C-alpha cells in the first residue's frame, strides 16, 4: 500500500548506482592490479569478484586487501573510496525505508491532532451557542414582565 | 501540472535502465562470448540478448538455460539482471501511480479544510447574529427600567 | 533557498544527460564504426555525431539517414536515443518550472491561512466586546431592582 | 532524523560524482592518450590528472592548457567536465544546508500553529466565563421579578 510503494523509485536509484559502483570499480581494479595480480584482478569477471568479496568480510584474514596494498604502497586510494561509496549506498536502502516507514507516521498523527482540534471547537462553540439561546429566551422572558 | 511534475524521476529511472544493459552487456561479452560468440561475441549481441532475456522470447528456445548449463555459476549474472531490469520498468509505472493518486489526496486535502473554515465562519456568524438580537432586547429591557 | 533546493535534482538529470551520450556513443562504435568511421570511428568521433544529431546539424546533411539506408534496422539506436537525450534536457527547463511555481503556490499558502486567522481573531474580539458592554447593561438593570 | 533524510540523495550526488571521473577519463584516453601518455595514457593516469584539474593542482603547471595548445578545439572537453563536476560538489554542500534550514522552518511551523491554537482556546474560553457569570446575574434579573 502506497507509503513504500512511494519510496521505491528512489530504493532503485541508490541500488542502481550501487551496481554502477562496482562496474567502475571494477573496471579501474583491472586496469590498476591485473597485471600484478591476474588472479584477483585479471579480467573484469574476477575484479566484480574480489570487490564483492573484499565488501562482505569473505577477505578478513585471507585479505585482498592487504597484498596488493604492500605492493603498491598507495593503493588504499582504490580500495578506500570503494569501501566508502559501496557501504554508503547500502545504508541508503535502509535508511529509505526508516524514512518512508516513520514518515507515514508523523502523518498520521498529523490528521489525528488536527481533527481533534477542530473537534474540541466545533464543541466548545455548540457549548456556548446553546448557552446564549437559552440566555436569550429568559431574556424575552423578562422583557415580558415589563409590559 | 501533477504528472509534468514526476517526469525528472520517470527520466532517472528510465536513464539507469539503459545503464544496467550497458553494464550487464560489457560484463556478459567478458564473461560468455568466448564460448557463445552468437549471443554474447559482440557488445551489440549482448545487448540484444540480454533484451530478449527481458522480453521473454528466450523462454521456450531460453537463451539463459544453456549458458546455465556450461557454467553453472552463471545465475549470479542472469538472476540480478533480471531483478534490477525489471524493478527498474516498475518504477516507472509507480512513479506514475504515485503522481496521480499523489494529486487526488492534495485535492482532497484543501476540500476538507475550506469545509471546516466555512463551518467554523458560519457558526461564529449564527452565534454572532443572535448575540445582537439579545444585546436589542436587553436595551429594551432597561427602557422599561428608567 | 527556492530555487537552490532543486540543484541537486538539476544534477541528476544532468548527470544521467552525459551518461547517455557515453553509452550511446560507445554502443555507436559497436554497430556503425565499421562501416562509418568517419562518423563512428572512434569514441570521440561517435559523441560528436551523436551530438550533431541533437542540434539538428544533421537536418540536410543528416548523419542519420545513410546509417538509416545502410542498415535497415538502425531506427532502434536512433530513435530511443533522442528520445532519452531530449527528455532530459526538457527535465532540466521542467525542474526550474516546477521550482519556481512550487514557490509561489507555497507563499499563497500561508496568506490565505493568516488571513483566515486573522479574521477568526477579530470576528472572536468583535463578538466578546460585545458580550461585555451587555455584561455591564445587565448589571445595571439588576440595580434598579434592588 | 532530519540530516538523516537527505544522505540517500547525498549519495545520489556522490555516486554520480564518481561516474563523472569515470566517464570522462575513459574519454580522456581516447582523445588524447596518444599525444599525451604521461596525462591520459592509461585509464589511470586520466582519473588522477582530472583529479588535479579539478583541485587546482594544475594551476602554474596546467595540464589543461599543453592540450588545450595541441588540440585547438579541446575545451569542449575540459570545460564541461569541470562544470559537473563542480557542479555536484556544490550539491552535496547545497543538500545538506537545505535538509538543516528545511527543519528549522518545519519547526517554526509548528509553534507558530500552536500558539494560534492556544489563544482561540483562551480567547473562548474568557468569553465562555463572561457568558456564565451574566447566565447567573440574568436568573438573579428574572428572581427579582417573581
Ligand atoms: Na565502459
Ligand atoms: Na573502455
Amino acid at each position: 500500500v502506497e507509503s513504500l510503494m512511494q519510496a521505491l523509485p528512489g530504493i532503485g536509484w541508490t541500488a542502481a548506482l550501487l551496481l554502477m559502483m562496482f562496474y567502475i570499480f571494477a573496471v579501474m581494479g583491472t586496469e590498476l592490479f591485473g597485471e600484478a595480480f591476474p588472479q584477483w584482478f585479471g579480467s573484469l569477471g574476477a575484479s566484480i569478484y574480489s570487490l564483492f568479496q573484499i565488501m562482505t568480510l569473505e577477505s578478513w584474514s585471507m585479505g585482498i586487501a592487504r597484498p596488493v596494498m604492500e605492493v603498491y604502497p598507495l593503493a588504499w586510494i582504490f580500495f578506500v573510496p570503494f569501501i566508502l561509496i559501496s557501504s554508503f549506498m547500502v545504508l541508503n536502502l535502509f535508511i529509505a525505508i526508516i524514512v518512508s516507514a516513520t514518515q507515514e507516521v508523523h502523518e498520521s498523527e498529523q490528521r489525528a491532532e488536527r481533527e481533534a482540534n477542530n473537534l474540541i471547537a466545533h464543541d466548545e462553540r455548540q457549548e456556548m451557542l446553546d448557552l446564549m439561546r437559552a440566555m436569550h429566551a429568559k431574556i424575552v422572558a423578562l422583557e415580558q414582565q415589563g409590559k
